[PDB]
This record gives C-alpha cells, structure tokens and sequence, in this order.
C-alpha cells in the first residue's frame, strides 16, 4: 500500500507559519542550550568532563540540523494561490532530523554513562554496545522513513520501524542495566538524581516513534504539521531538560570528590542555591 | 471584519529605508549585547551564573532572529516603480519576532528570579509557572497575529490578544509576588536595585501590546513602519537596559558573599567606579 | 533642487574595482581590530573593562556592516557594456554605514569616558547626554542622506545636515567638558594620553561631514567612489587608531592602581616595551 | 579506455537521500570532534600541545570540507522525473575531499610524531619527509581521480594511483620507523598505546584506496553512493577514533611528566576513570 | 599594447579543477593557521603579545579573502561545452588577494619588529615607515594589476609595478636595518633565529612579483592557473612558515625574561621538545 510522504503535502498558510515557528523555535532553543553548555563547562571536574563533551555535541549537531531545516523550509515550498506547495527540497525539512538523531542518541547514551560507576571491559563493552544500538535504531528508522520506498511504502515503514524498535529495546536494556548496577555504588543523593534522569531519557525516547506512526497512518498538511510539532517539541524537551539533569549529577559528583579529597575544584559548586563544595587550590 | 496584515502593505522608499535601518540597528545592538555578556561573565560568582546564562540566551536568540529578518527583508520586497511591493517572504520580516520572544520572555523571567531569594519547592513552582505563562503569552499572541486568520481577522486578533493578556497578567503577578517576597531577605542596596529592575521589565512589557493594537486598528506602509520601529526600539531598550540591571545585582550579591566569607571571587568587583569586593584566593 | 543619490551613479570598471577594494579592506581591517580587542582584553583591570566592552562593540558592529556592504556591492551593480549599473540593492552599499555609526559613535563616547574621572549623577548625566547626542547626530544625518527625499533633495540634505551638526556640537562640548574636568584628577602621564586621544576622536569626526557635502554638491561615479574612499579610510583610521589609544590609557590606569595597591592584576602590564606593573596574586 | 566519473552518474531518490545523509552525518560528526578537541585542550601539557594543534586542524578543515560538499550536493543535482541528474557543480561533492586530505593526512603524521620520543635533526627530517610524502600521496591521487582525464581515464587513474601508492609506502615506512625507534624510550604504558594507535592510522589509510578502485572499475549511481559511504565512514572512524587515541597518549605522557617533576599541570588528569596525576601549582 | 587580464581566460576542466583545489587548499591551510595561533597564544608573554596579535590578523584576513575567492570562483565561471568561461565576477577570484596583502604585509612587518630590540622614537618611526611602505607596495600593485587599464595595459602594469618595486625596496631596507641594529642586543640564540626568520620573509616576498610578471607577459588558461598556483603556494608557505618562526622567537624571549626575573609565565615553555623556562607564580 502506497502512502504519501510528509514532505509531499501542500500546506495552508496557517500550517506553513506554524511549521516555520516550531523549526525556528527549536533551532533557537538549541542554540541557547549550546551557550549554556559552554558557559557552565567549568562547573564540572575533569573526571566528569565527558558529560560536557557529549552535551556540547548534542547541542551543536542539533542546532546545525535545525538551521539547515529552517533554510530548507524557506526554499522547499512555493506559495501558489493560498497553498504552499512542496518542491524537491521539501524532503530536507524532514530528513536532517535523522542526521541529528544519529549523533545525538549515541551521545545521550554516552552522557548518561559518563556519570555512572563503570570501568574496565564492562565500561567499554557497554559504551560500544549502547552507541552501536543507538546509531542503528536511528539508521534503520531513516531507511524506512526516507530511503526504502521514498517514504511512501507502508510495508517498508512497518518493517524498518520494527527493526528500529528492536534496537531501541536492546539499547534501553543495556543502559538500564548499567544504571541499575551503578546506583548501589553512588551516594544516595546522586543515585536518586541518576535514577530520575534515566526515566526522563527513556520516556523522552518514546515520543519519537509516535511521529513515525503518523507517517504510516495519516497524510496531509495537518499531519505534516503535527509531525513537525511533535518532533520539535520532543527535541526541545529532551535536549534541554535531560542535559541539565546530567550536568547537575556531574556537579554533585564533582563536589563529592572535592569533599572527599579525591580532587580539587577551582570554584565553589552551587546546586539549587546551596553550596556543595568550596573553591580550592593544589597544595 | 477583515484587515490587511502588516506584511501585505507596499512601502515607499522612505519606509523601506527606515525599516531596514531599524532592523539592522536592532540586530547590531543585540550583537553588541551578546559580546558584552561574554566579556563580563566573570564578574559574577557561580552562585548567580544563571543570570549570565539567561542573558546570553536572550542576546543570542534575539540576534539570530534579527539577522534572519534583515535577510528576509532584502528578499521579501521587490522595487516596482516607486514602491516596494511585498512578496510571499515578507511575513518573515514580522513572524520571527514571535520566535525570539518565545524564548526571551521566559529567559527574562529566569534572569529576574536568578537574583531573588527563593529556593525550595516554591522556587521551582515559581520558575515553572513563570516560564510557562511567559511562553503561552507569546504563543497565543503568535496565533492571533500570524496564524489564525493569517493576520487578517480582527476577531481572531482580539480573542487571541485577550488570551495573551491573561497570561501576561498571570506571569506578572507570579513574578511580582516573588520579588516582593525576596526584597525583605536582601540587603537594602540589592533590594532597591531589584525593585527598580522589576519595574523596568514590567513596564517594558507594556510597549509590545501596542504594536499588536496597531495591527488590529490600522493598515498601510506607515503602520507597518510604525510597528517595526516600536518593536525594534522596545527590543533594544529591554534587551540592553534590563540585562545590564540584573548583571549589576548579580555583581552586588557576589560581592556581598565575598565580604561575608560565603564565597571567594578571583577578581575585584567594581560597580559604578566603586570597589565592592577584593580579589581573593582559596586558602 | 534635485540631485542624484550616490547609489544611482553608474561606475566604470576602475571605480567598481576601487570601491570593492576599499570596502573589503575596511571590513578586513575591522575584523583584525576585533581580534586584537579580544586578544588584549586581559591587559586591562576590571575597573576599566568598559573600555574593552565599548571597543569590542565598535569592532563587531563595524565589521558586520562592512561584510553586509561588500555582499550588497556584489549584488547591487550589474555589468552592462563597460559600465556597472546600480540596481535597487545599490543603496545597501551606503545606508549600512549609518547603522554602524548609530552604534559606534555612542560607543566611542562611552569608551572615552570610561577612562576619565567622573562618577555619581554627573557621570550618568554625561554618559546619557553624550550617547543621546551621538545617536541623534547620526540618525538626523541618515534622514537627510537616505530617507527624506531619497537622498536626492538638496534642501533636505542641508536641513538635516544642519540639525546633525548641532547635535555634533552638543556631543563634542559635553565630551570635551568631561575630559577637561578629568585631566586635573589624573596622573600627568594619563592626563597627557587622554588629552591626545580626545583630539584624535574629535578630529576624526570632522572627516565624515565631508562625504555628506559631496553628496550635496557633486554626483557621478567618481564622486560615489570618493565618498566610499573617504568613509572607508576614516572608518579604518578612527576604529583602529582611537581604540588602540584608549586601551593604552586603560592599561596605564590599571598599572597605576596595581602600584598604588588599589587592585592586583594577574599579568604584568607592558606599554611601549616598558614594564608598568608586575603580575600579582591576592593575599 | 574511458569510464564515467562518479559525479556524472544520475542518482535514484534512494541514492540521493543516502548520500545526503552520509555527507551531513560526517560533517556533524566532525563538528562534534572539533568541539571535543577544544573542550579537552587543557588536559594536555604544553610539551605535547602539538597533538592538540594538529587535531584541531584536522577537525576544522574536515568540517569545512563536508559543509562545502553538503551545500554543493544540494546544488549539484536536479530532480528530473524520478532521477537526480548531476549538473556542473556535482564534481564539488567529490573533489573537496582531496583538499581535506591534503591537509589532514600530513597533520595526522604530525599528531602521531608529536607523542613519539624523537628530537634533533632526525625529528625535523622525519616530520618534513612525512608531511611531504603525505601531501604528495593525496595530490597525485587528486591528479588521477579529478584532473588528468577529468576522472574518466582508466590509464590516468592507474598511473597516478600507482604513484600515489608509492608515496603511501614511503610515508608509512618513515612513520613506522619513527614509532619503532620511540617505543623503547617510552614507558611501557605509553609504548603500548602508541603501538596500537599506529596500527589504527595505517589500517585506516588502507580503506581510502578502495574508493579509488571503485572509480576505476565501476560506474553508476550505486557506485557513486558506495564511494561516498565508504569515504564518509572512513572519515568518521579515522578522524574521531585516532584523534581520541593520541589525546590519551598525550595525557598519559603529561601525567608522567607531572609525577616525575618534569612539569606541573593545573588540573588532575583522568584516563578511563583513573586519576593519573594531581593538580599542582608552581612553587 | 593591450593584453588580456588573467580573469578573462577560459579554463579547461583540468585548469578549473586545479584552481579550485589550490584556492580551497589555501583557505583551509590558513584556517588551520588561525586555530594554531589561538591555541598557542598563551605560550608568549605579554611583552611580546604583538607577535600573536599581528599573526592572528594575518591568518583571519587571509582566510576570509580565500573563502571569498572560493565562492567567487564557483560563481565566476560557467561551464560551456568543455570550457569554463569567465563572467563578470571572475575578477573576484584575483582581486581579493590585494586586499589580503594590503593588511598582511604591514602586519608581517609589525610581527618581525615585535621581537626586535628597537624602542623609543626610532621604534615608532620604523613601524610607521614599514607599515606605510608595505601598504603602498601592495596598493600601487593593485592599481597596475586591477584598476588602471583594467589589468589589460602593459604600460600601466610596468609603470605601477616599478613603483611597487620601489616601495618594496624601501620597506625591505627599513626592516633589514632594524633587524641589523637589534641583533647585537639580543642573546645569541634569539639573534640567530631572528636573522633566519628575516631571510624567510624577504625571500618569500620575492615570489609574488613573479605572478605579476606573468600577467604582463603571458595570457591564457594555463597562465591564469600558474598565477593562482604560485600565489596560493606562496601564501601557504609565507603565512604558515614565517608565523611559526616569530612565535618561536617570542617564546624564546619570553623564557629568557622568566629566567632573568624580568617577568613570570604561568606555564612552562617548551621549544623543540626542550624546556626553556618553568611555570611560575607571582610572589
Ligand atoms: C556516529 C556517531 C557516534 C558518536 C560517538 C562518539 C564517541 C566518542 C564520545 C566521546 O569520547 C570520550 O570522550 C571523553 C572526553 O572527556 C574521554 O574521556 C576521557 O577524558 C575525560 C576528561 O575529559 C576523563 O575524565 C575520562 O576518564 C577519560 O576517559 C573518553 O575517553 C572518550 O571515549
Ligand atoms: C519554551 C522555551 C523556554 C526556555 C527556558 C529555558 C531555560 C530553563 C532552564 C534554566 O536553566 C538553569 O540554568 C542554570 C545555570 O546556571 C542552573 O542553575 C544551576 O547552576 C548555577 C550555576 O553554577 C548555580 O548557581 C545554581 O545554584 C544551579 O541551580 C539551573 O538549575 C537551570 O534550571
Ligand atoms: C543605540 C545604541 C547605543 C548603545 C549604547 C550602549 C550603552 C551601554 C553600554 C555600556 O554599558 C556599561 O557597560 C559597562 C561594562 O563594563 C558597565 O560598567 C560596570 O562594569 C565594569 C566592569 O565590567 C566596572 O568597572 C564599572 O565600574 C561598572 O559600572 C556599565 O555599568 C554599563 O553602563
Ligand atoms: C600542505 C599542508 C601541510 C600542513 C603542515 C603544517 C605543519 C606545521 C604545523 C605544526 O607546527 C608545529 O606546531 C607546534 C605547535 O605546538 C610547534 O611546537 C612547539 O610548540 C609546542 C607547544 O605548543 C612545544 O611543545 C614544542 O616543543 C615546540 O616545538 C612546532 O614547532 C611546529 O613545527
Ligand atoms: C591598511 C591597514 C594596515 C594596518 C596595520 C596594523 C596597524 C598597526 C597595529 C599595531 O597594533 C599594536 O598592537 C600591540 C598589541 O599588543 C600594541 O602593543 C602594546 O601591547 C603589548 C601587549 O599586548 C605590549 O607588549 C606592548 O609593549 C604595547 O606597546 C601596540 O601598541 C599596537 O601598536
Ligand atoms: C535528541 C533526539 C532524540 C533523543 C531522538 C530519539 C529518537 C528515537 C528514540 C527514535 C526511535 C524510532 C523508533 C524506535 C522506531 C522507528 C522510528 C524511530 C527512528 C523514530
Ligand atoms: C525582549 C522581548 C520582550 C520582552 C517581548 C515582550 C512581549 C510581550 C510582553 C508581548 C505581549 C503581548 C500581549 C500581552 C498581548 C498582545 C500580544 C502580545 C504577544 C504582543
Ligand atoms: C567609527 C564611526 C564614526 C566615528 C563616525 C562618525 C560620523 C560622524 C561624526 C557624522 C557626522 C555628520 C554630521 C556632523 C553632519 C551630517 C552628516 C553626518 C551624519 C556624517
Ligand atoms: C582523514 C583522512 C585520511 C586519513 C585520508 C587518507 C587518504 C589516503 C590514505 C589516500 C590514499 C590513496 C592512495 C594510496 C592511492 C590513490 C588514491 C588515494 C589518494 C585515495
Ligand atoms: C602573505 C602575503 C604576502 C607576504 C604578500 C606579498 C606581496 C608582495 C611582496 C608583492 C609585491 C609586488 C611587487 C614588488 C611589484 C608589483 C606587484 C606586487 C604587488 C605583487
């Protein structure tokens, strides 16, 4: 059964204006997130700098992706009558999300594990498996949604969506097992924060398949609009909310190292207005 | 009753030149503001770094928005005879302000509360309510002014403007109550500065509805010009003036922490040519 | 009496090539100036950081303006025969200077006063008056040269030029009075440098009205070329020369504070190969 | 015997979408790599800063190259029927890789030798030979693949490929001999890491000739797609994997200098979650 | 006698591909150089920061120039048959080098004198003369090669080339005399490095007139190609090689100041793998 792809639908003026807003809102929010990451990078010790590196990468690639999509949007539809009619570049308002996710979901996995308590073979095993799984979930998604059948084949979307779902399950299990093993080896305060942060990333992941199901089941300007609103909103919530959460844990673990004498930090660490550690200098 | 949207009016050469100037002036002013924020970020302690983060975000998003609009302006009107006639891109000289405001008004709320005395559940309750309220005021504004009716429906502008006004009131009350609760718990010097800063943000907010009322009541090149001049000028005044004001309070509270022994700061803090605290090092 | 605006003249290949060179030379020089400002920002104490902020802003806004103009130049003339014929974008090779000046002349005023000895009501009174005066001089200039009459009305150029000249006089007097009051309260070395720097900014200002007089009196490709050469050259000389000069005074006043025990500085300060203060640390 | 160049093939929608994805994925990955390099630059002592400089250069040049290629891709094919047909810009989706490699392979050579134990005339001799050899391998490759015969001559591809292969062998031998001489003069831990890193760069180099052989042997959209996938994937693996590996060795050698008293480092160095050296200050 | 300018020649596919490569190679190399300058700026004391400022400027202006030229190249030729035929933008693939040189040759002069031992009136006299001479050599070159006669007049090229040659001689003599006077007042190690560096800049300068002589004597695609290859290659060699050389001298003079007690430096200075000074702190 053939369906029409999301980038094939003509848009009303309302829909065209809504999509522009959500794309530009997301790009802007992500650029704020990038700046936040840069400005707060010194709050975290060198032992937990991977958290900052991972988050910087998420914010940079996501920003670039949305900037590309906003420009593609301006060039991918032509006003004809009262409708905006998609040209051959309209696909570049949807496909670049798959590029973003191909990097960002693996980097999220790395960010989450950066503040967990794993080392040795297990650490490397877990990080590789989780990165690989995360990449494959997005890539198989991209094949169904964009490449095989040109986004128009229900069978292709279903098959590749199911494959993507398997990699989702695998990655999730690998990450959840890692966190579960770490929580006993963390301080109560960190353990609690890490558990909460883990629910937010997994739960945030469940929103994205919903846009894929729309592509399978419904076509039209309203549905294209819905896809962009759902994915823009998920991108904002996941890439500001979650990133803030790991930063807090990295700060807390830094401060615990300072108080334990494991390391020193050049500035005081404040979390929710409360001082967690004092500024210090090497002897 | 149908009206014509602001981006539908033909412009005289004078009007076209004035709008270009104001858009480019605002973009430039905001880019200066961004640089100022970056250069002065080390004047504030880690306890008050949210002020800098919030302000950086305002300046980055606003700058991008105006750069986009200046480019849209160059492509959204065609010189025909002695008039500049808007094409289908002219709406991108108005609509991106709603993107900017959708981030900046929530970030202003965060900036103001960053230097207040809250913490606890109330802090999170207040920050979320104020962010949500602020976002909804702009978004409902965007629906009336751009989306529902295509900016041409008086009824839609009135209804959505009224809804936006309710969210304005709510956000204002939430913020004013927070400040009022904080002022007794601040030092007199900070309390006085914080009260003044609060009047400037609320008062600055009242200018923006005036451009919305123009869209409702008057159409033509002169009115489009007026809208852009009012909104550009408000953007400049609010995003340079207010941001400077919170930075001063964050500096003053930093210096008070240094003198109280609550924290140390790597450089001396100067405010209006007077030294507030000395440079210090961890023991 | 009608005249032709500068952006209306056809250019010979020689003139077109000269203008490109001067615009690109100025943009490049200003981008160097920006980099210089960033690289030398730590040579100045926090008490005089406004000098660096002001100068950063001048360099960023001026650079952006010239980059815009160089791109506008490439799109605002079409090679037809042996002539370059201006299209409707040619005005964007002249008008953006008014945007630049609208920010830069106020920021110059702020830079000059940043190293003077004023505080209290007078300080704020002077800074506001000088900023306001400076902005109005440029804005009234822009109205005569670009907006009212489309740059083609001699009467409009004369009237608005005279108004701009009044604001020039006012701003100059306000600044000169401030400097004159400061010089007795500075050390001889700084006083001497500040007096010299003040003559360079005022004298540099007198070049700009000459380009305005050309617009009034002469039209043609040679005159358009002359306007661009004069304004490009003035921009280079004023925005590299003067900025260097205030930086030196800020360095000298920093070093005098270090030697007086008023503050400490993390590095040694060198001025013209001679060490002015040693690197120090907080007790 | 004439063949068709890779940029001459028409692409199906699937192929066009795959190439876009891989180009954008590589550009994004490399931009992450650049950010990583900048954020982790302070983990390495000044004695080994060449490693960071070399790696920064690889990441900046590669990113720029891919950004250029992604934009070229959007302009170098036109949708005609169900095919994307290459225009005269399509060659700019292949040729810029040769620019990237012309800098990056010499910089990789420099990065590898940056952490080796070699100095004096031999050091300069080795660095020059390896840089020269590396540059010539790419340049002779570019001549066969792009310039002589316009990418369409089998004889030219074979001859210039063979020449490029000779320079490959020479560069490899020079580098391997340098590493082999260094390994005895390093600590066991560093020696082991350096040996591993050396295999990864040489092995990574062997992938690239495979894309050249495709150009010789097979033409069509599938083959163009294959070339881009292989080269994008190799670029990602070599420019994220190898660069991480030298950074670790530079960190380890830094930490060994700190523990030996040869130098001090401002922060603690952590490698795989284990502390290698403490933060220190000059006496 | 009329000749054809370099930007008037049609290019074969081979020539077009070679020029693209060299322009993109140079832009990329210079962007690496910029990054190198930024990453190594803290290796030099404040007494010698002019070296870093000068070099930063060379690298920023040169990079921008080549980026402009690469984009101009993509738009300045049209594929027609088997030839690339220049349009009216092709001149922007040659003329921007004159902009770059107009800043970079004066900045090279400043860089060389930054590490010499001249000071007082002589210092300012020398720096002004050398900057002025350097600027005039390039500007008179630009007049002959681009402006007067449109690059087509042999007489104009000869006359203005001769004038440019006089300014070359003057600038060279001024610089050589300064170095010669400095060498006795430097330590042997620095004196030797400074003498070598001086030969490299003067010798590097002699390559550029050769491209000018081609323009006079030969016209065609091969000659245009030759001009771009010679000038690109000279730009790479002069703006990476020489800049590295002054940085080393600035590092060595910094280290000598540290060992003499003239100043302190925050990190150790390493030159060719050997430690020259230890990291220190203010007493
Ligand atoms: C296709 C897209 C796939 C994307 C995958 C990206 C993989 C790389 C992720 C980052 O890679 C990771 O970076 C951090 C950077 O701190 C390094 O971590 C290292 O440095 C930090 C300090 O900075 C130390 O605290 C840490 O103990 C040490 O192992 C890791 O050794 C490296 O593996
Ligand atoms: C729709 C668009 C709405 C956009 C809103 C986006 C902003 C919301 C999040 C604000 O981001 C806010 O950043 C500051 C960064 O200093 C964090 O604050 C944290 O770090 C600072 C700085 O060390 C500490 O002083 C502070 O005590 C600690 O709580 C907040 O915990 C986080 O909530
Ligand atoms: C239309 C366009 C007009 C543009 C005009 C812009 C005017 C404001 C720009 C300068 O604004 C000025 O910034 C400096 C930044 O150091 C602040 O100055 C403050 O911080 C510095 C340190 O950084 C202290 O030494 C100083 O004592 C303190 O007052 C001023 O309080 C603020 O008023
Ligand atoms: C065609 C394209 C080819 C590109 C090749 C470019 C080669 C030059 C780039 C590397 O150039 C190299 O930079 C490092 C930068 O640290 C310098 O290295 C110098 O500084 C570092 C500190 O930064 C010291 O630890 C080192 O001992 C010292 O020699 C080298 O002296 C220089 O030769
Ligand atoms: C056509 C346009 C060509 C323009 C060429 C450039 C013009 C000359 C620019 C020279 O800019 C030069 O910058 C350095 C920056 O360190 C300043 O130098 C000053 O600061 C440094 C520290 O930073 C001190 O070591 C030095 O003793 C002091 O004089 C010079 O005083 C200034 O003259
Ligand atoms: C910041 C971006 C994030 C976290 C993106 C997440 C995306 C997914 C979790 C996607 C999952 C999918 C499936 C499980 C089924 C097929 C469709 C996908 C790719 C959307
Ligand atoms: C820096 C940007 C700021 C502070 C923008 C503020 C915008 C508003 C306060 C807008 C308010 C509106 C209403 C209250 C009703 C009419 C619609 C709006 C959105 C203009
Ligand atoms: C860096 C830019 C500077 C210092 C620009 C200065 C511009 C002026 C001083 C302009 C003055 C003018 C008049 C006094 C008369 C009318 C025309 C003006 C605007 C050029
Ligand atoms: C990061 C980029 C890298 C490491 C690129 C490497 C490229 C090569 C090793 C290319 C080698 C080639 C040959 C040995 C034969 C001819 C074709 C070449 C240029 C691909
Ligand atoms: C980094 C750029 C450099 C060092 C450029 C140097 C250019 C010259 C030395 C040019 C000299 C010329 C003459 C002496 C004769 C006329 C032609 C010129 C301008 C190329």
């Amino acid at each position: 059964d053939m369906i029409s792809a999301p980038w094939e639908a003509s848009l009303t003026q309302a829909e065209h204006s809504l999509i522009f807003y959500f794309l530009a809102l997301t790009g802007s929010a992500l650029l704020f997130g990038l700046a936040r990451t840069w400005l707060t990078r010194g709050e975290v010790g060198a032992r937990y700098r991977t958290a900052v590196v991972a988050r910087s990468g998420i914010m940079i690639v996501a920003t670039l992706s949305y900037v590309f999509m906003v420009l593609a949007f301006t060039s991918g539809y032509d006003h004809v009558g009262s409708l905006w009619v998609p040209n051959s570049e309209a696909i570049m308002t949807i496909a670049p999300r798959y590029v973003e996710w191909s990097i960002a979901v693996p980097l999220l996995s790395i960010e989450l594990l950066s503040v967990a308590t794993l080392s040795g073979v297990s650490a490397r095993r877990t990080r590789l498996a989780a990165v690989a799984g995360a990449f494959l979930m997005i890539f198989t998604g991209f094949l169904g949604a964009v490449v095989i059948g040109d986004g128009r084949s229900v069978g292709s979307l279903i098959i590749w969506g199911a494959i993507s779902t398997v990699f989702w399950i695998i990655t999730a299990v690998i990450l959840i097992r890692a966190i579960r093993h770490s929580l006993p080896q963390l301080t109560p305060e960190a353990a609690a924060l890490l558990k909460t942060a883990t629910i937010f990333l997994m739960s945030g992941w469940a929103v994205y398949p919903l846009a894929y199901l729309i592509q399978i089941l419904f076509a039209g300007g309203l549905w294209t609009t819905s896809i962009h609103i759902i994915l823009c909103t998920a991108d904002i919530v996941v890439k500001l909310g979650f990133c803030g959460l790991i930063h807090r844990i990295a700060k807390l673990r830094t401060a615990e190292d300072v108080r334990a004498g494991v390391d020193i930090h050049t500035e005081a660490i404040w979390i929710s207005s409360v001082k967690q550690s004092d500024a210090g200098i090497p002897t």
